[PDB]
């Protein structure tokens, strides 16, 4: 097992995921069976707790893992499927080492991070070398590491020499110091700045690791001079002196690296053979990336929501519009509404970005309503939902979304303005959302639904199932806890509300189709998950079509 | 709440709980309400856990706590009660947090060592700052914290960080900082060496720590110009370059400490006021004092055992012993003799150790078969323990000690030479010792027994009952497994093994007196833990008495 | 060249230069060109201005370098010639480097300690490298170099990069790291503490150094356990857990080394071959300690002086009376009488010493008053010289000591009672002792007389020249300013203190022999600096012959 460790200093955010799912899609394309193992530094443990605007997504494993969305980017990059097993945080280590020894397992002596913790570490580091992560179920090739954290984070610093002494017990070409750090520049000066690289590197040096490569996050290409001088200052190969600029999209990425011939260093440092026709795929990416480069019309799309408010919450959900993006070769606009501003407040607080949310709803080609946390904006999540209902506009709702527009549907429709979801208001006449938890055994209380679950189509005569490849049944990432009341479903069957998906019970309902709707589908389960380049998930790829209008030509063509 | 914390570097052992026991008396002399906490950075939970040998004793506190000894310094030093929640483990803390994490406290979000650990840390301070721990129930005045680990010890630093801010929570004045450091001298050149202190210390105010009272641990006192240096690479005066040369006995520290008047410095820099006589008690130490350096004979004891190989294993033990030398106002040599040195397997390997400890084990005055762990040396023991009987000496067994002593005393009288102990034969003709714990509701499998118990006499006519003063029952502490078995016990009734102590529920033996016997008595529970100078506990009193051939005319003379 | 750097952690004095000095010997034994280099951090520079005091002798160079005494011990150890290029201070690279940025050498731009300095170091280590210090002009094979501080201290961190990068210029097998560390050991437990190694090597390889071998200063022996978990701790081989407990005598230590096989590792290390017969000599060291195990009466000697407070201030100077107790093969007691003590002051403060010291004093079979600074004792130092010449005591001046003796004489036999030193006493009746500075060109002032200069006989008829073998001159170190006024000399040449040494020019006097005295002489050179075990200068041998009272035997025996 090639162990290559990424590191990275000075700043959160560096891009270490970036380079190593960009490496790993290499390394798979050298031919390797790739696997990989994302250390968080996280005292907590459970990714799924935390809150999705303070970081993200949490990407859901096949086998329920709770976890950070870097592991489905590595799954968008390499087919490879991650479990827990793949992400670990100090938190489990805790417990883990602790009921050790409660075990007495370490003879009821204390337990030091040196040796205890560190050997652990180690142990841990082989528990998932040893673990295929392919339908070969044969021990990988290569394992890249994903150390979470900074350079001087105490939080790190058990890794650090569970490593440094690792390395050794490993042999030299069987480990590899990936090192990622920061060339800034300011504005007001345009120097890049390599100094803070150097501190980095020299705390590195210090603790006892010393890069193999040094990935340098630049904006814009580095000079010579520059290279030539953290050659020096680092005492390192201006080959390893890698200056990776800020890219327009991150699949320009192994492009560069492929420039930069990073890999035939690795064959060179890890002292590994490659057969290879142009060294790497190359048509794959190069293919992209000419379709990238050439792309008509802009679609735009408006994401209503909370934690709308721009972050990266939504970024595995943009990257699943930019497959279908790709698919159709159009471009993208991905607008930004805080369906707070859609609300009479705003309009009494701030009109002109009440007005211009509205104006940008309407100007927008789709709408997506997608799930989220919080009574905040549901009036206006409910507006807008009821507006695309009414305008015929493509809407998409997710979890939340596709709840909230049933409840429209009521309110506007069966005239149950009180319609409410329990979610928010306990006193309601017609309770549409219901909690409605699982009950597993050994369970205390419910649980949320999550996890790769099957969905039955209860209908051949479904534009998703049509999208789908008229499958008998689909299976998705889940991801909720509050479900259609049934009592009032019985009331929405003689209506036009048609529920298509549904559980394996036949009870928890997946997916809604309005008929007589250009399109007007909500899903609780969450596609943008599996969604690929190669293989987009059909309700964003079906948006985008309603979105264009083009999509009855697409099933006219043949689907 | 004044909070002394007392910090170390260089090399445990230095005698951090030494100086902080010593402070404490003094404190309590002074006239607060002193209580403590003592941390220790380990990462198990349990010193109960942790060897004997190791370590030492683990002394158990009235909750049943299985703590670390020094806290049972401090309660010979202070007649304060201490509870499990004077002593915090890392391990601890890890599994509190863990579960305010799963309890979702921290909204599901990473908890860090900084805010939140360091905060919960300083909640726990307050947590015990808030227990007195006196028949006085207010707060306690001032709070001693022993910090364990050294200054440089990862397994302190949230800590550190902790303290550094909390001392600006707090005042000034309510906080005050002992570092312990070290002054070695080599032999070789004889010059005392300040640089490792002033490592310590500029590491400590590279921390953010600085020093109210520097602790010295010297060899002989410092000279001049030592403690000028000292002054002056601190930054300190040098009254508070504290010399604590090292003392034939620990009794002379606090006498020390009056002499360097470091009372007077608190005083000024807590802002104390004090009502005084001789500043502080003086009478108390002071006569000790007179009374340890004025003391006739040397009676020498012979500690039989495994662990006996000389460690510290037993200081609480020989400090039991030195509170019964100070009563009668003799000398008092322990010898070691490792049990197994009584054995024909030493005979075989080196007979000079075989007959020296025989030897040894004859001009010794009283034996004592402690507890203990592990097969090894047990027929040594055992052979020691028929010796001891039929040579009419002193003995004491404990635990284990008297377990054998029933099992020898079988052997050889009852004539059931295979009688043993199933703890290390489970093919025993006569289970003599036989597991017998205690099943608690709520717990899986049986636990030894521990704590403070009651346990009751099964006669007046007892020659430990008439030590203690005729008392129907006594309390003490409790820390063991095997038990007589009753079904031979029936066979030892009629003979002159005559079992005095019972449990409450008359089951479980405690305490047997061998009948026609000048002193030969063992007990299961543990009363080292529980005598005092003052009050010492009579079961090595009476020993010491037996020793010296005194203990008939005692308790003729009046008890 | 092989770079073997000796590092050392936790205080000095740990014996840095005696292992240097021990394993330089043993290199030259394998039959290596070993030359070696002491780096001391040292701001100052020219050891010639430090206190004999404050650490003690300042070796003087064939070169006349004023350098520290490890140096001589290095050619007390090796033949090897050391110059001033040996001996390097930061002081030294100040001023040097400083000149070269006014000469515009780095183009007026800002040095750094990186690269420039540490460029400068290694540039130095080469300077140095490339001398020879054989009469073989040939590049050393192998260079030691003791780099002084320990580990931690600012000092000493630009040489910790320097040579951290150094060692990857040159190959692995090229340089050695050796680490000196402490193993202390309270009295107080008798435990042998690991954790200050622990610190001081986790720091080091925090640096990025990692010892090769490690030098444990133990007191007694390690045991296995200790060994093994300093292995674990350091992950070194208890081979390289290198344990040179304490020895009596610095002798044995290389014999210790020996018996530890450190050579082999060296061997194998630096892959060296070796042509051998015993490993190494070995019948030089062994049978130098059969000899020191088989000494037959103790002479002592009275040293008398200043500085004579034990210290080892004349660690060089009872070494070479040892060297003599070794030819003679007796025993040798240094007694240390503060000349302070001989005076009357004494006797009016405390008379217990007074006459204590002049008991001892008489007691001693010989005399020895050295050379030192300062006017105090001089009253002391004078009165034992007119004791010693009235009871015909052998007697030995040196330098002050001789100067003294020649006033002392004038005093009480030429009745110049107020004859005197115009070092101490400008107002002098009789200028005994007198400023005489060399005046060379180029020099501001006068200078002290220093280096190896050459004395003159001025007769045949001289004991030291008999000593010496009947040599015409001799060549001997020199370090002295005030010389004897020729004035007074002329009045005592009719006298029977005959000066028997002068310099070339006839001018200054170097030796003085008092006669019909059975050994009364004074020098002003500096003879324990080339004295050797081999070879034994011949005052201190001839001093111990008379205080032995052989001497007249040893000359008429053939000398
Ligand atoms: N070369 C690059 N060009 C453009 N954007 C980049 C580049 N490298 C990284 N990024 C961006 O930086 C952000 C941070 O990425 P990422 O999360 O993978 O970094 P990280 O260092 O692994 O920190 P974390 O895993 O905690 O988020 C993303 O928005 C990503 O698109
Ligand atoms: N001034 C002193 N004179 C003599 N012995 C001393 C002195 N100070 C401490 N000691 C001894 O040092 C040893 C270590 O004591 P102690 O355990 O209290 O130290 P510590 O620094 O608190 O480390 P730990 O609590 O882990 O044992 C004991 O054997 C004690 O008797
Ligand atoms: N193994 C040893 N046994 C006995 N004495 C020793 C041993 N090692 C060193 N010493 C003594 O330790 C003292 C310090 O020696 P030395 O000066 O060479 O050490 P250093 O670490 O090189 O510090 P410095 O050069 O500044 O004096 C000397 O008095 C020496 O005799
Ligand atoms: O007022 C000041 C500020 C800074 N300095 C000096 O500036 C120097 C830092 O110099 P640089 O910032 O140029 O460092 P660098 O060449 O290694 O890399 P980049 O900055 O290009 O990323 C340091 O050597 C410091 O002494 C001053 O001397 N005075
Ligand atoms: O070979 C050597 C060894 C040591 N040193 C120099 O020795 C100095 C350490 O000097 P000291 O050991 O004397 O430190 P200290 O006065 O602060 O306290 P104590 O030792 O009495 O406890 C440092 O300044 C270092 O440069 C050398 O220059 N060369
Ligand atoms: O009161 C205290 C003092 C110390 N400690 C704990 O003591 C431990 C230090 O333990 P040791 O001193 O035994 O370290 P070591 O085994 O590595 O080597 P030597 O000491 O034999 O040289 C640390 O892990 C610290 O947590 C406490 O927990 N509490």
């Amino acid at each position: 097992m090639k162990y290559i460790l990424v590191t990275g200093g000075v700043i959160s955010g560096i891009g270490k995921g970036i380079i190593a799912s960009s490496v790993g899609t290499i390394l798979k394309s050298c031919g390797l069976h790739v696997t990989s193992i994302k250390i968080d530094p996280y005292i907590n443990i459970d990714a799924g707790t935390f809150s999705p605007y303070e970081h993200g997504e949490v990407f859901v494993l096949d086998d329920g893992g709770e976890v950070d969305l870097d592991l489905g980017n590595y799954e968008r990059f390499l087919d490879i499927r991650l479990t827990k097993d793949n992400n670990l945080t100090t938190g489990k280590i805790y417990q883990y080492v602790i009921n050790k020894e409660r075990k007495g397992d370490y003879l009821g002596k204390t337990v030091q991070v040196v040796p205890h913790i560190t050997d652990a570490i180690q142990e841990w580091v082989m528990r998932q070398a040893l673990i295929p992560v392919d339908e070969d179920g044969l021990e990988p090739q290569v394992c890249v590491i994903e150390l979470g954290g900074t350079v001087g984070d105490i939080e790190s610093m058990p890794f650090i020499e569970a490593f440094r002494q690792f390395q050794f017990k490993v042999k030299r070409e069987n480990f590899c110091n990936i090192h990622v750090s920061l060339v800034p520049q300011p504005s007001s000066t345009g120097e890049q700045k390599t100094k803070p690289t150097q501190n980095s590197v020299r705390e590195l040096r210090g603790l006892g690791l010393s890069p193999d490569l040094v990935v340098c996050r630049c904006s814009n290409p580095l000079d010579t001079s520059v290279k030539e001088k953290i050659s020096m200052f680092c005492h390192v190969e201006p080959e390893q002196v890698i200056c990776v600029h800020d890219v327009s999209s991150i699949y320009r990425v192994p492009l560069l690296l492929e420039e930069q011939g990073v890999v035939d260093y690795f064959l060179r440092r890890l002292d590994l053979p490659i057969e290879r026709q142009p060294r790497k795929m190359l048509m794959k990416w190069k293919e992209m990336a000419d379709r990238y480069d050439r792309l008509l019309e802009t679609c735009s799309i408006a994401l209503v929501g909370k934690y709308t408010k721009f972050s990266d919450s939504y970024a595995s959900v943009i990257k699943a519009l930019e497959h279908s993006a790709l698919a159709i070769n159009h471009k993208l606009e991905i607008k930004y509404i805080d369906s707070a501003d859609l609300e009479p407040i705003t309009s009494q607080e701030e009109p002109v970005r009440y007005h211009e949310a509205w104006q940008k709803l309407c100007s927008a080609h789709g709408v997506l309503v997608p799930g989220g946390f919080g009574v905040r904006g549901t009036e206006g999540k409910i507006q807008a939902i009821a507006w695309a209902r009414n305008q015929k506009k493509p809407f998409l709702g997710v979890c939340l979304g596709m709840q909230l527009a049933v409840v429209e549907f009521s309110r506007n429709v069966l005239g149950w303005q009180d319609a409410n979801s329990t979610e928010f208001d306990p006193t309601t006449s017609h309770p549409v959302v219901v909690d409605m938890p699982e009950h597993n055994p050994g369970q205390m209380g419910g649980t949320m639904r999550l996890g790769k679950r099957r969905t039955l189509f209860q209908t051949k005569n479904s534009v998703m199932r049509k999208l789908y490849g008229d499958a008998d049944y689909l299976e998705e990432r889940h991801r909720h806890r509050f479900e259609v009341n049934p009592v009032w479903k019985k009331c929405l069957e003689e209506q036009g509300l048609k529920f298509v998906g549904q559980d394996v019970e036949g009870e928890r309902m997946e997916i809604v189709e309005l008929e007589d709707h250009p399109f007007f589908v909500g899903v609780q389960y969450h596609p943008e998950f599996l969604s690929r380049p190669i293989k987009p998930s059909p309700p964003y790829f079906g948006l985008l079509l309603a979105s264009v209008g083009r999509l009855s030509h697409y099933l006219q063509k043949g689907c």
